[PDB]
RNA sequence: UUUUUUUUUUUUUUUUU
RNA sequence: AAAAAAAAAAAAAAAAA
């Protein structure tokens, strides 16, 4: 109900399943209730969906630690059961249709129907029941906060989204323990590395190299690291000299910039990837670029990543399995040595 | 609640209070619901109410035979009592507010709360112990079907409101007897004409006269009734001859002239009045008048005012009491006959 | 491309795929285009789907004549190939994805994709190469102009719709074989009676008997042919003596009723099906009914209906296999005759 | 006039009663202007009123120093008299309708007609001739920046609402007297504590003891007030170990936390209340509450409230005046110690 | 074609006139595209433009170095030749028509049709053939970042716009040559101040003197650049103490009072203009004035013209050319010293 | 195959510095 | 010597057609 919905919002802050209606009005997109006489504004639709039903779907939404909606993305994730997983980036719902959450948008009351074999279902191992869901499940995703027996596990991201903050749980528990399902068979998920989903203005260094970076110049922390000859003064720290901006594909190189000579940071596509595209102009030298894909890749694995390449080479698209999805970057050596090395994914 | 609304709405036409709910998409001033995976409009609003808050209201409308809104608004009833009042002709809620219906318009619960005191309320004498809230009410107008003990009645419109629909009961009794309070005490509602609220292109006689009106011409009804002096071939019959039309004020010689030859209403003020005004362009002669105050009167009332006044008198304004309302008529006469006669301001 | 789209309406009345744009501007959920220097009206979206999506699923519907929305519902029909069904009475496509038509709403582009073999797939077999289609599916519909190789026919309704009007055709062929599939098996399609889907205010006999109920009196038409006790004055003619509308279940009934006595027809689920609820309030004598069954039956199959049931039974529900689904009635007798018959639950 | 009103917003800021008019385009809720060919968006309608009503109440509203919308509400106020109090937290009028402003939501012309004696009018000693209409007014409450003959005055809070900014006025005066009159009694308005309307990202301490609050630890602070034994460990600096976090009542205590490791505060309810219910989700740790109750009370008169409890009962419900409202407490007590102390009912 | 610019958005940024489509949706005056099954959003439009239009002109806006609007609107430009001007501070294409770029918007599809010849077209030097679209052009505006033959250079300002920064370029061109030809015939520009553009949050001193004016207190630098009787104490300054604003004209006192205490400032009128006014509101002190005309002069350049000015006057009107249009100054002045000095008319 | 594309360098052209 | 506008080239791919 719209009203027992509105109800638990304001009395909850989050739909929690308590019985009680309050005075609901719908008018532009937004939903109003009346407080002491006088509209207070609930809920505004930006989504697709219809005022009423993005409102309920977001009033039910997932608000534990739950799985960055690009990690669910880049393991086909179609659906979740019995939950919302709320895209905050978009704010949206992360999945078109429902299972037993939303009248209007369930394909299906439980994931055991047959509508929903096809699809790619999320289990979230930490609800009752939903481990066993998924070992019956033709094609799912399940994740734990443990082991499950007779399944080999996959150790995801440190980091999970909690209410549209992604963090790394230290009173609630934000890793967890990521399994697949194709066709009925168990999938081996491969060793990736995982983009650290770190902000430009927020932006804190994980790693003693990362504190290098921000604390010493180009020359003595490429010195400091043997990093000569992988170009890591235009791939990372960015060449703002010319019309085109270059390279500044790792968000680390960017939030440098910008703790000294803030800049603007078009995302012509507000979504939650792997690899973000960027129309960025140099408030400070006028150097911009439509595209400049940045990664949020840790420093350490950045710099493992570009010294596992081969330097003998002219050109080479490069694959790289990250986020549990393979990011393909494009590799420009030149007289054996790296002239450019960014993703191209997104 | 919505979802239950628009089931009562899908399983009965109407709000009955029975439980269950339907999934309900909202959008574009519109509620839909889903039919078989396919979403079947319910409701579009056309009121300035919010869209849910107009649908409710719409779903509890009174489904039975009401008096016509203009009656109402004439008895100065500003809002009713436990029931909702649809003005189909404004395809909105005949009062801004309600009692005990919707939590978004409501003031009171019942009608003996101290808000509603001031509020000339409607009470419907056929709904089970309206009567004695109507005798303990400081303002309000109560409707019966039959005598109440101790109030003298006031005979009605024969005709009453039926779902959109103006009839004369034949199956159901549509004639009421009204009666009235105001500041506690009951007043004497006085002697008055009613209007048919007849249609152009439904037009049907209700009395001799009006047969006669309709298939004799010009001349031969003007002698047969006596009717001369009366301007009747302004007033009723109207005058085409010049580009601005003449007289045309009684909705029998606009059904006259649409007979044999249709014109333009444009209602500008679409709402229920004893008084209309349109712009009425002939499609014939051309002749055309941005403002026609047109009444819809028994042809027999009519002649029966009209021969009731007095004709020695150059200019005089006419107080007619029309369905409880007085009705201000301009009489202009010369040579002790009648040159014009019509709903005064316009 | 939604210019392209625009350019094939405004010069071919649908989209015919020819090459050419013209300006076109989306304002209030209406498409709009540049005709010398004016905009024009192009499409008013009343659908649930984006304006430009409807818009183009409405320039690429089917032309042609296609069965009744209500034949492809009661087949269980989900999704079209390569074509759109328009849903003339909701004005908006007849289901909700597609197959190789918007890229918005489709789901595959050939309907032999894995998406599409749960689904029930609906074959034109005038379209080259759909018949072999419909072969290879596992769930699908076939409707053919003529003969089937190895399949046996299902002959459908004797009329079609065409561009939103049902008639039966005679410049054209309207009458197709039917052919089901399900999980890959073709099925045996029950002996249906076909409602005739004609309108209230253009109705046409389509038989003798038909032709004798609108002329004859109700008492000569029932002696003539033999209706005595199944209670025809009551199912068929209607009632009007109380308050609560009786009986006016079959379309022809209402027709010779609006015939004397035009009527209100309130739609409240204005959607196509085979039994259809009416909110019906006579205008004449003021009787009313919030919910009344209305099936558009051939009253010689109405009669061989009510005649082929078993009159020594107090109550029982009777089951008729109408427009391929099986539709439920309510069946009351007493005393050796029938008292009511009227579809079920309403 | 919609054209004046919006010739005052761009040649004055404000509705100063100036003549003159502007052009207007009205569109998607929003009202531009056309200054020198080019349309200026001067107003969005984030309100449920018609758009043009909304800036005409926008334009008029008061430019004064004004009590927050909270007081108001605290004491009762329905209406106010010849003016528009604006709440900036909704971004709506802070009265449903008004007394001689807007044509559209007037209900009155002046405040001493019949409608507004059941209404509690707001009154401005600050306007001509406003005291003698409070004087005269059957309910009603009067600020003044001075005494009233005959009338004991109520002092305010320090702070006001000057254009959505709440301040303590050093070069206009902000601390009025209240009066208050129900039913034509002059009330003796409660002596009470108030709330300091202070923000999180720009809290400024208002004492010694918080300013000791924000500098020195926990222990520090706790040893040196003797606070030992009221669980201010969790109740003002708040508890971030479990996953559901504890306490943080105090708007200085989140202040506190958000100095060191700024966190989010989702308010489900955007509106001026003294108790404020808040999402709280730290970004740090992971601790989050859905509901977390904030009041911003001076921390020396928490520090009173808390000290004048008895601390020998288990559970007991805390009535305390704030803001010229009763907040009601949850007191929770173990061994002659607090061991809990929130809003109740949360 | 919106598929082909929404695709464009979506690989580059901006529109490059690639090939291809993606799927769109449009809703809600928002433009959202279909990525990996889910609606994200493109473009949502707050112009008075149709939403598709919007799209497209937002789309091919001029990604380059482009001269403040304030600047053009100063030259008298009403459109622009083969490219959009995008006014990021309305978020509003600058002018209402095009030419030669989207088929809604275009009046010609080049700058030497009829239609454009009475319009100031402004060209674009670095645009190959502009200079000689400019040169046979009888009203037109061209930059160029070099000398053109046979035409004396106007030398702009230093800064310019890139995608909606301003900034002075270091890596790209931002100081322009201005040329204009009024009915064909070749203007000279007058001499002309310029606005430097800056932010109040982001302020960045220019000069020495606007580098002193921030750290020194306001009588060091009065003193030490001989200000002494031109009043800097209100109009740079601005005056706190009285409950109306005094003086505060010049944007460098406004962020030397922000650094100290941040205030309010209510853009009433939110376009780009040499002289902006501001309802600003001092959160310390409560001083607030409806209208304040602020502009953002360089100090050196303001002192040089209060210094330029004639002291010996009462009552005098300056009129002063900044951004090449005459800016009106209202000059008081007592005893030979000034009193006060504000863009007249407010 | 075709066409277009890709946040690398490289020439060539061109203006303008 | 630049710079930028306009081309082409080296290379690995991505489409679609």
């Amino acid at each position: 109900s719209l009203e027992n919905v509105a109800f638990n919002v304001v009395n909850k802050g989050h739909f929690d399943g308590q019985q009680g209606e309050v005075p609901v009005s719908i008018i532009n997109n937004t939903v109003y209730t009346k407080v002491d006489g006088v509209d207070v504004e609930l809920f505004e639709n930006k989504t697709t969906l219809p005022v009423n039903v993005a409102f309920e779907l977001w009033a039910k939404r997932n608000i534990k630690p739950v799985p960055e909606v690009k990690i669910l993305n880049n393991l086909g994730v179609d659906i979740a059961a019995n939950t919302v997983i709320w895209d905050y980036k978009r704010d949206a719902p992360a999945h078109i249709s429902t299972i037993g959450v939303c009248s209007m948008t369930d394909i299906a009351k439980k994931p055991t129907e047959t509508i929903c074999a096809p699809l790619t279902v999320f289990f979230d191992g930490r609800v009752d029941g939903q481990v066993d869901l998924f070992r019956n499940a033709r094609n799912g995703v399940l994740i734990t906060e443990g082991s499950v027996k007779g399944l080999q596990p996959s150790v995801g991201p440190k980091q999970a989204s909690l209410n549209g903050v992604t963090l790394i749980g230290e009173a609630v528990k934000t890793q967890f323990n990521y399994y697949k399902k194709v066709d009925g068979v168990v999938q081996q998920l491969p060793e990736t590395y995982f983009t650290q989903s770190r902000n430009l203005q927020e932006f804190k260094p994980r790693s003693q190299m990362e504190i290098d970076f921000l604390e010493l110049a180009m020359d003595e922390f490429i010195e400091r690291y043997k990093l000569e000859g992988y170009a890591f003064e235009a791939i990372v720290y960015g060449d703002f000299s010319h019309s085109q901006l270059g390279g500044l594909h790792l968000l680390i190189g960017l939030a440098k910039r910008f703790k000294e000579s803030p800049f603007e940071l078009e995302d012509f596509i507000p979504m939650d990837s792997t690899v973000k595209n960027y129309f960025i102009t140099d408030a400070q030298t006028g150097s911009s670029k439509c595209v400049c894909s940045v990664i949020d890749l840790l420093l350490d694995d950045f710099v493992e990543i570009i010294k596992s390449q081969d330097l003998s080479v002219v050109s080479k698209v490069v694959k790289v399995t990250i986020d549990y999805t393979e990011i393909s970057f494009m590799l420009w050596c030149k007289d054996g040595h790296v002239e450019t090395f960014y993703p191209k994914l997104q």
